[PDB]
């Protein structure tokens, strides 16, 4: 094992660790559903890798993820065998972390704020973790090395490895012995992966004379959650596989799994977030549904299925329409595409009709997270005007409040004689709307006045131009 | 009084009339509402006429009906300035009809049924009716005198009439003479003319000394409805207004009153029937919205603003991005005709929606009335399969009858824990299908079938294959 090198977290690393660690103490059992979660992406990185040159599956054909541990060294390990990383690829992943988190860093009992990052977890209850990767197709001579008390380096070094994969040991600090127990591992492994395909097995040992009697029993069921029936997958299931894909602590507000045989042979399953992601204002930004094809997965963060003012959503698209060899490229001049894109454009919006329905109080949080997003929608895709319409709240003179609780739908219901219009005010802050105008020419009288006060709101209200019959009109 | 000529009435004209006597005496006050209203008719085709050759008006412009009444002779007379007609027109017109059926069979508590009134109702109340006409554009000796009892005959001849436009002098029968009262009569007009533009004058007379002077006062607030707010619109006058531009005595079953303004700036007005028309299935029947160009009529019966599907939407539309020049040719080609008759055609439907939401009785009536033909329209407006869909009903297993009383939004709030459907039937009459194949194991389970029994059901279902959410398919 030659070839040790150290290196130094980027400077806000350091800021997330030893941050995130005393903010989810309250949730530790994560780790153990973020490196399954990985154990996954990583097998269907493979799976892709093998359609172009099924040589890859070199022996094993058959993605497992297999947890254990010694009680006496005190370590719990995951090893999957899916394409497993490349030294230059580990410093690029684990060495450092795409996305961002600084400019919010320094700002602000389960104490959490704006989620921390996935395979870190594993921090938050082992004082040293430990990698042994070894790529798909590569060298069994250029496994890698990973090491790091995640103080504030870590360290790299070339290793040999037969078997292919990635396997990591976690020294668990003192005051974890919880995941040293049978039952109680396996609770959370059991808790953890019903929403993953793959296999997840667990070491069970048996003293039956002679030596000793190891085994791998899987707890797993496996079965790609988007594949079985809605009648028969639970709302535990729905909310973690969504935390899967979407790379997110939080739970989602609603979802909408369908199924769909005829002109468009797919399978959507799309999510209504909760949090509005802290990225989610700056052009570089990952957005779009991971993509699959005859049950494979294919590409990730494909924006190409999501018309822009539904940036927001997440989740798959099992198609079969589309080439298995569809690339970037590809879908944007695709037809299959511009047709799947706006067959779901309307799934979005009837998803989000029938959420403002059944739970107002879980619609209001979603209109707050995402109000200024589906707000420059009605602004380029006139097609679901209405519908994008009735979604849609505003903050009213009946409220004394800057609270967006009402639906144009509410205004309506609530007119009087010497109608015909919904009239407006287009202010900058609320304040600047709601007492610093003209509107008291009205409210003489007894009518209902919007005070919009959200940057966009002008730009807007010049494609609105009317709600089933009454046409909107400025103060 | 030369051209002296008596001639017989058609047919069926001897039945209608005697027919018509006793199923509307109950409304005898009637009459005096269509007078008025083809007086208003009158005004309207001198106006149209009067653009392209001014000379029309000689001289008098200011157009009005007026009414009046003489006690010792027994007569009220109704009199306009407007177009007029000529020998030609008096017996086509007057002396003949184009509203047939064939019954009559009834002969040998109120009995309407479905029947046009009209000029005719004229005879409820009188026992002869006299008109005198003179054209525009005709000298006074091209004046027209016809007679009539009623009875079976009437009277054609020439005479002299200065005045321009049509004097109309009905003989009340005996017992009548509550319309000689100034104010039953006076109460009347008012009652049926502040929904029309034409002033309505009444006449007053009275004793100056020795002398004896004629006033004439406007009873009417004389203004097109369509050109009111909304607000100041009673329910009594969109009604009555309906029964003018629909030359139908049975109330509607909604309307939409809207007035555009932007890039399409135009003032719309639609409404329902109540009842399709007697002669409806015949392509050589007239369907169509009356058509006015900046607040002036020309035409009638335009059928290029509604789509196939929806052709028995009766309404009026002023327009001002048209020419005062369109004729039955140019809206074929133009632009801006194509936009309402989409912009329409969308704000019909959203009428339709409203209806089977604020009164499902009506809607029930308009689907037996119409359903028929709403239904051949996802088979051409695919813009708008939407709206269609949540429109239109059927008969289910769930239902006692062949009555199409489901709609496709109940079938999903009467739908369970089975799955993703909404079957559907096809065969002849309600009978021949209700009995038949693999309706029986669907029962088992408690799922309801959409029983099809109309000659197009499964030809429009084609069009029709996903109805939000719920897939749908065949058995
Ligand atoms: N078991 C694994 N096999 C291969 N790559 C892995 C594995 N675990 C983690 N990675 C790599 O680490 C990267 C970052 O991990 P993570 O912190 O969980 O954020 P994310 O996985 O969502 O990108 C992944 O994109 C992947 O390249
Ligand atoms: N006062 C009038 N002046 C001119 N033409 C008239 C007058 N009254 C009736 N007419 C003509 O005779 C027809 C007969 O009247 P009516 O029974 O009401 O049929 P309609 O409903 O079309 O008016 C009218 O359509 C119109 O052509
Ligand atoms: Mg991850
Ligand atoms: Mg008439």
């Amino acid at each position: 094992m030659k070839g040790q090198e150290t290196r130094g977290f980027q400077s806000e690393v350091k800021q997330l660790l030893h941050l995130m660690i005393h903010s989810l103490y309250s949730n530790k059992e994560i780790f153990l559903r973020e490196l399954i979660s990985n154990a996954s992406d990583a097998a269907d990185k493979l799976r892709f890798r093998a359609l172009s040159n099924p040589d890859l599956y070199e022996g094993d054909g058959e993605l497992r993820v297999r947890v254990s541990f010694d009680k006496d060294k005190r370590t719990l390990t995951i090893s999957d065998n899916g394409v497993g990383m490349t030294r230059d690829e580990v410093i690029d992943h684990l060495g450092t972390i795409a996305k961002s988190g600084t400019k919010s860093f320094l700002e602000s009992s389960q104490l959490i704020g704006q989620f921390g990052v996935g395979f870190y977890s594993a921090f938050i209850v082992a004082d040293k973790v430990t990698v042994r990767t070894r790529a798909a197709g590569e060298k069994p001579e250029n496994g890698v090395f990973w090491e790091s008390a995640g103080e504030g380096e870590y360290t790299v070094a070339d290793i040999t490895k037969e078997d292919r994969g990635t396997e990591i040991t976690l020294h668990l600090r003192e005051g974890e012995d919880e995941f040293l127990d049978d039952w109680r591992v396996r609770s959370i492994i059991s808790k953890y992966s019903d929403h993953i395909a793959l296999p997840v097995e667990i070491e069970k040992r048996e003293e039956k004379d002679g030596e000793t009697v190891i085994s791998w029993e899987k707890i797993n069921k496996a079965q790609a959650l988007w594949t079985r029936n809605k009648s028969e997958i639970t709302d535990e299931e729905y909310k973690e596989f969504y935390k899967h894909i979407a790379h997110d602590f939080n739970d989602p507000l609603t979802w909408s799994h369908n199924r769909v045989e005829g002109k468009q042979e797919y399978t959507s399953l799309l999510y209504i977030p909760s949090q509005a992601p802290w990225d989610m204002w700056n052009r570089d930004h990952k957005h779009g549904l991971k993509l699959y094809v005859q049950r494979v997965f294919i590409m990730d963060d494909a924006e190409q299925f999501m018309p822009n003012y539904l940036r927001f959503v997440r989740g798959l698209i099992d198609s079969s329409d589309l080439p298995l060899n569809v690339s970037r490229e590809i879908l944007q001049d695709s037809t299959v595409t511009r047709n799947l894109r706006n067959a779901l454009t309307k799934r979005v919006l009837q998803m989000l009709e029938k959420l403002a329905k059944d739970d107002a109080e879980k619609y209001q949080t979603f209109w707050q997270q995402f109000g200024l997003v589906l707000k420059e929608g009605p602004a380029e895709d006139f097609a679901n005007q209405e519908a994008i319409a009735k979604l849609l709240r505003f903050a009213s003179t009946h409220t004394d409040s800057s609270a967006q609780t009402v639906s144009l739908e509410d205004y309506v219901s609530r007119m009087k004689e010497g109608q015909e219009k919904i009239y407006y005010i287009t202010a900058d802050s609320y304040a600047a709307a709601k007492s610093s105008p003209h509107l008291e020419l009205l409210r003489k009288k007894g009518i209902e006045v919007l005070l919009l006060s959200d940057r966009i709101d002008e730009w807007m209200m010049n494609y609105l131009t009317e709600f089933d019959g009454k046409p909107f009109q400025s103060v």
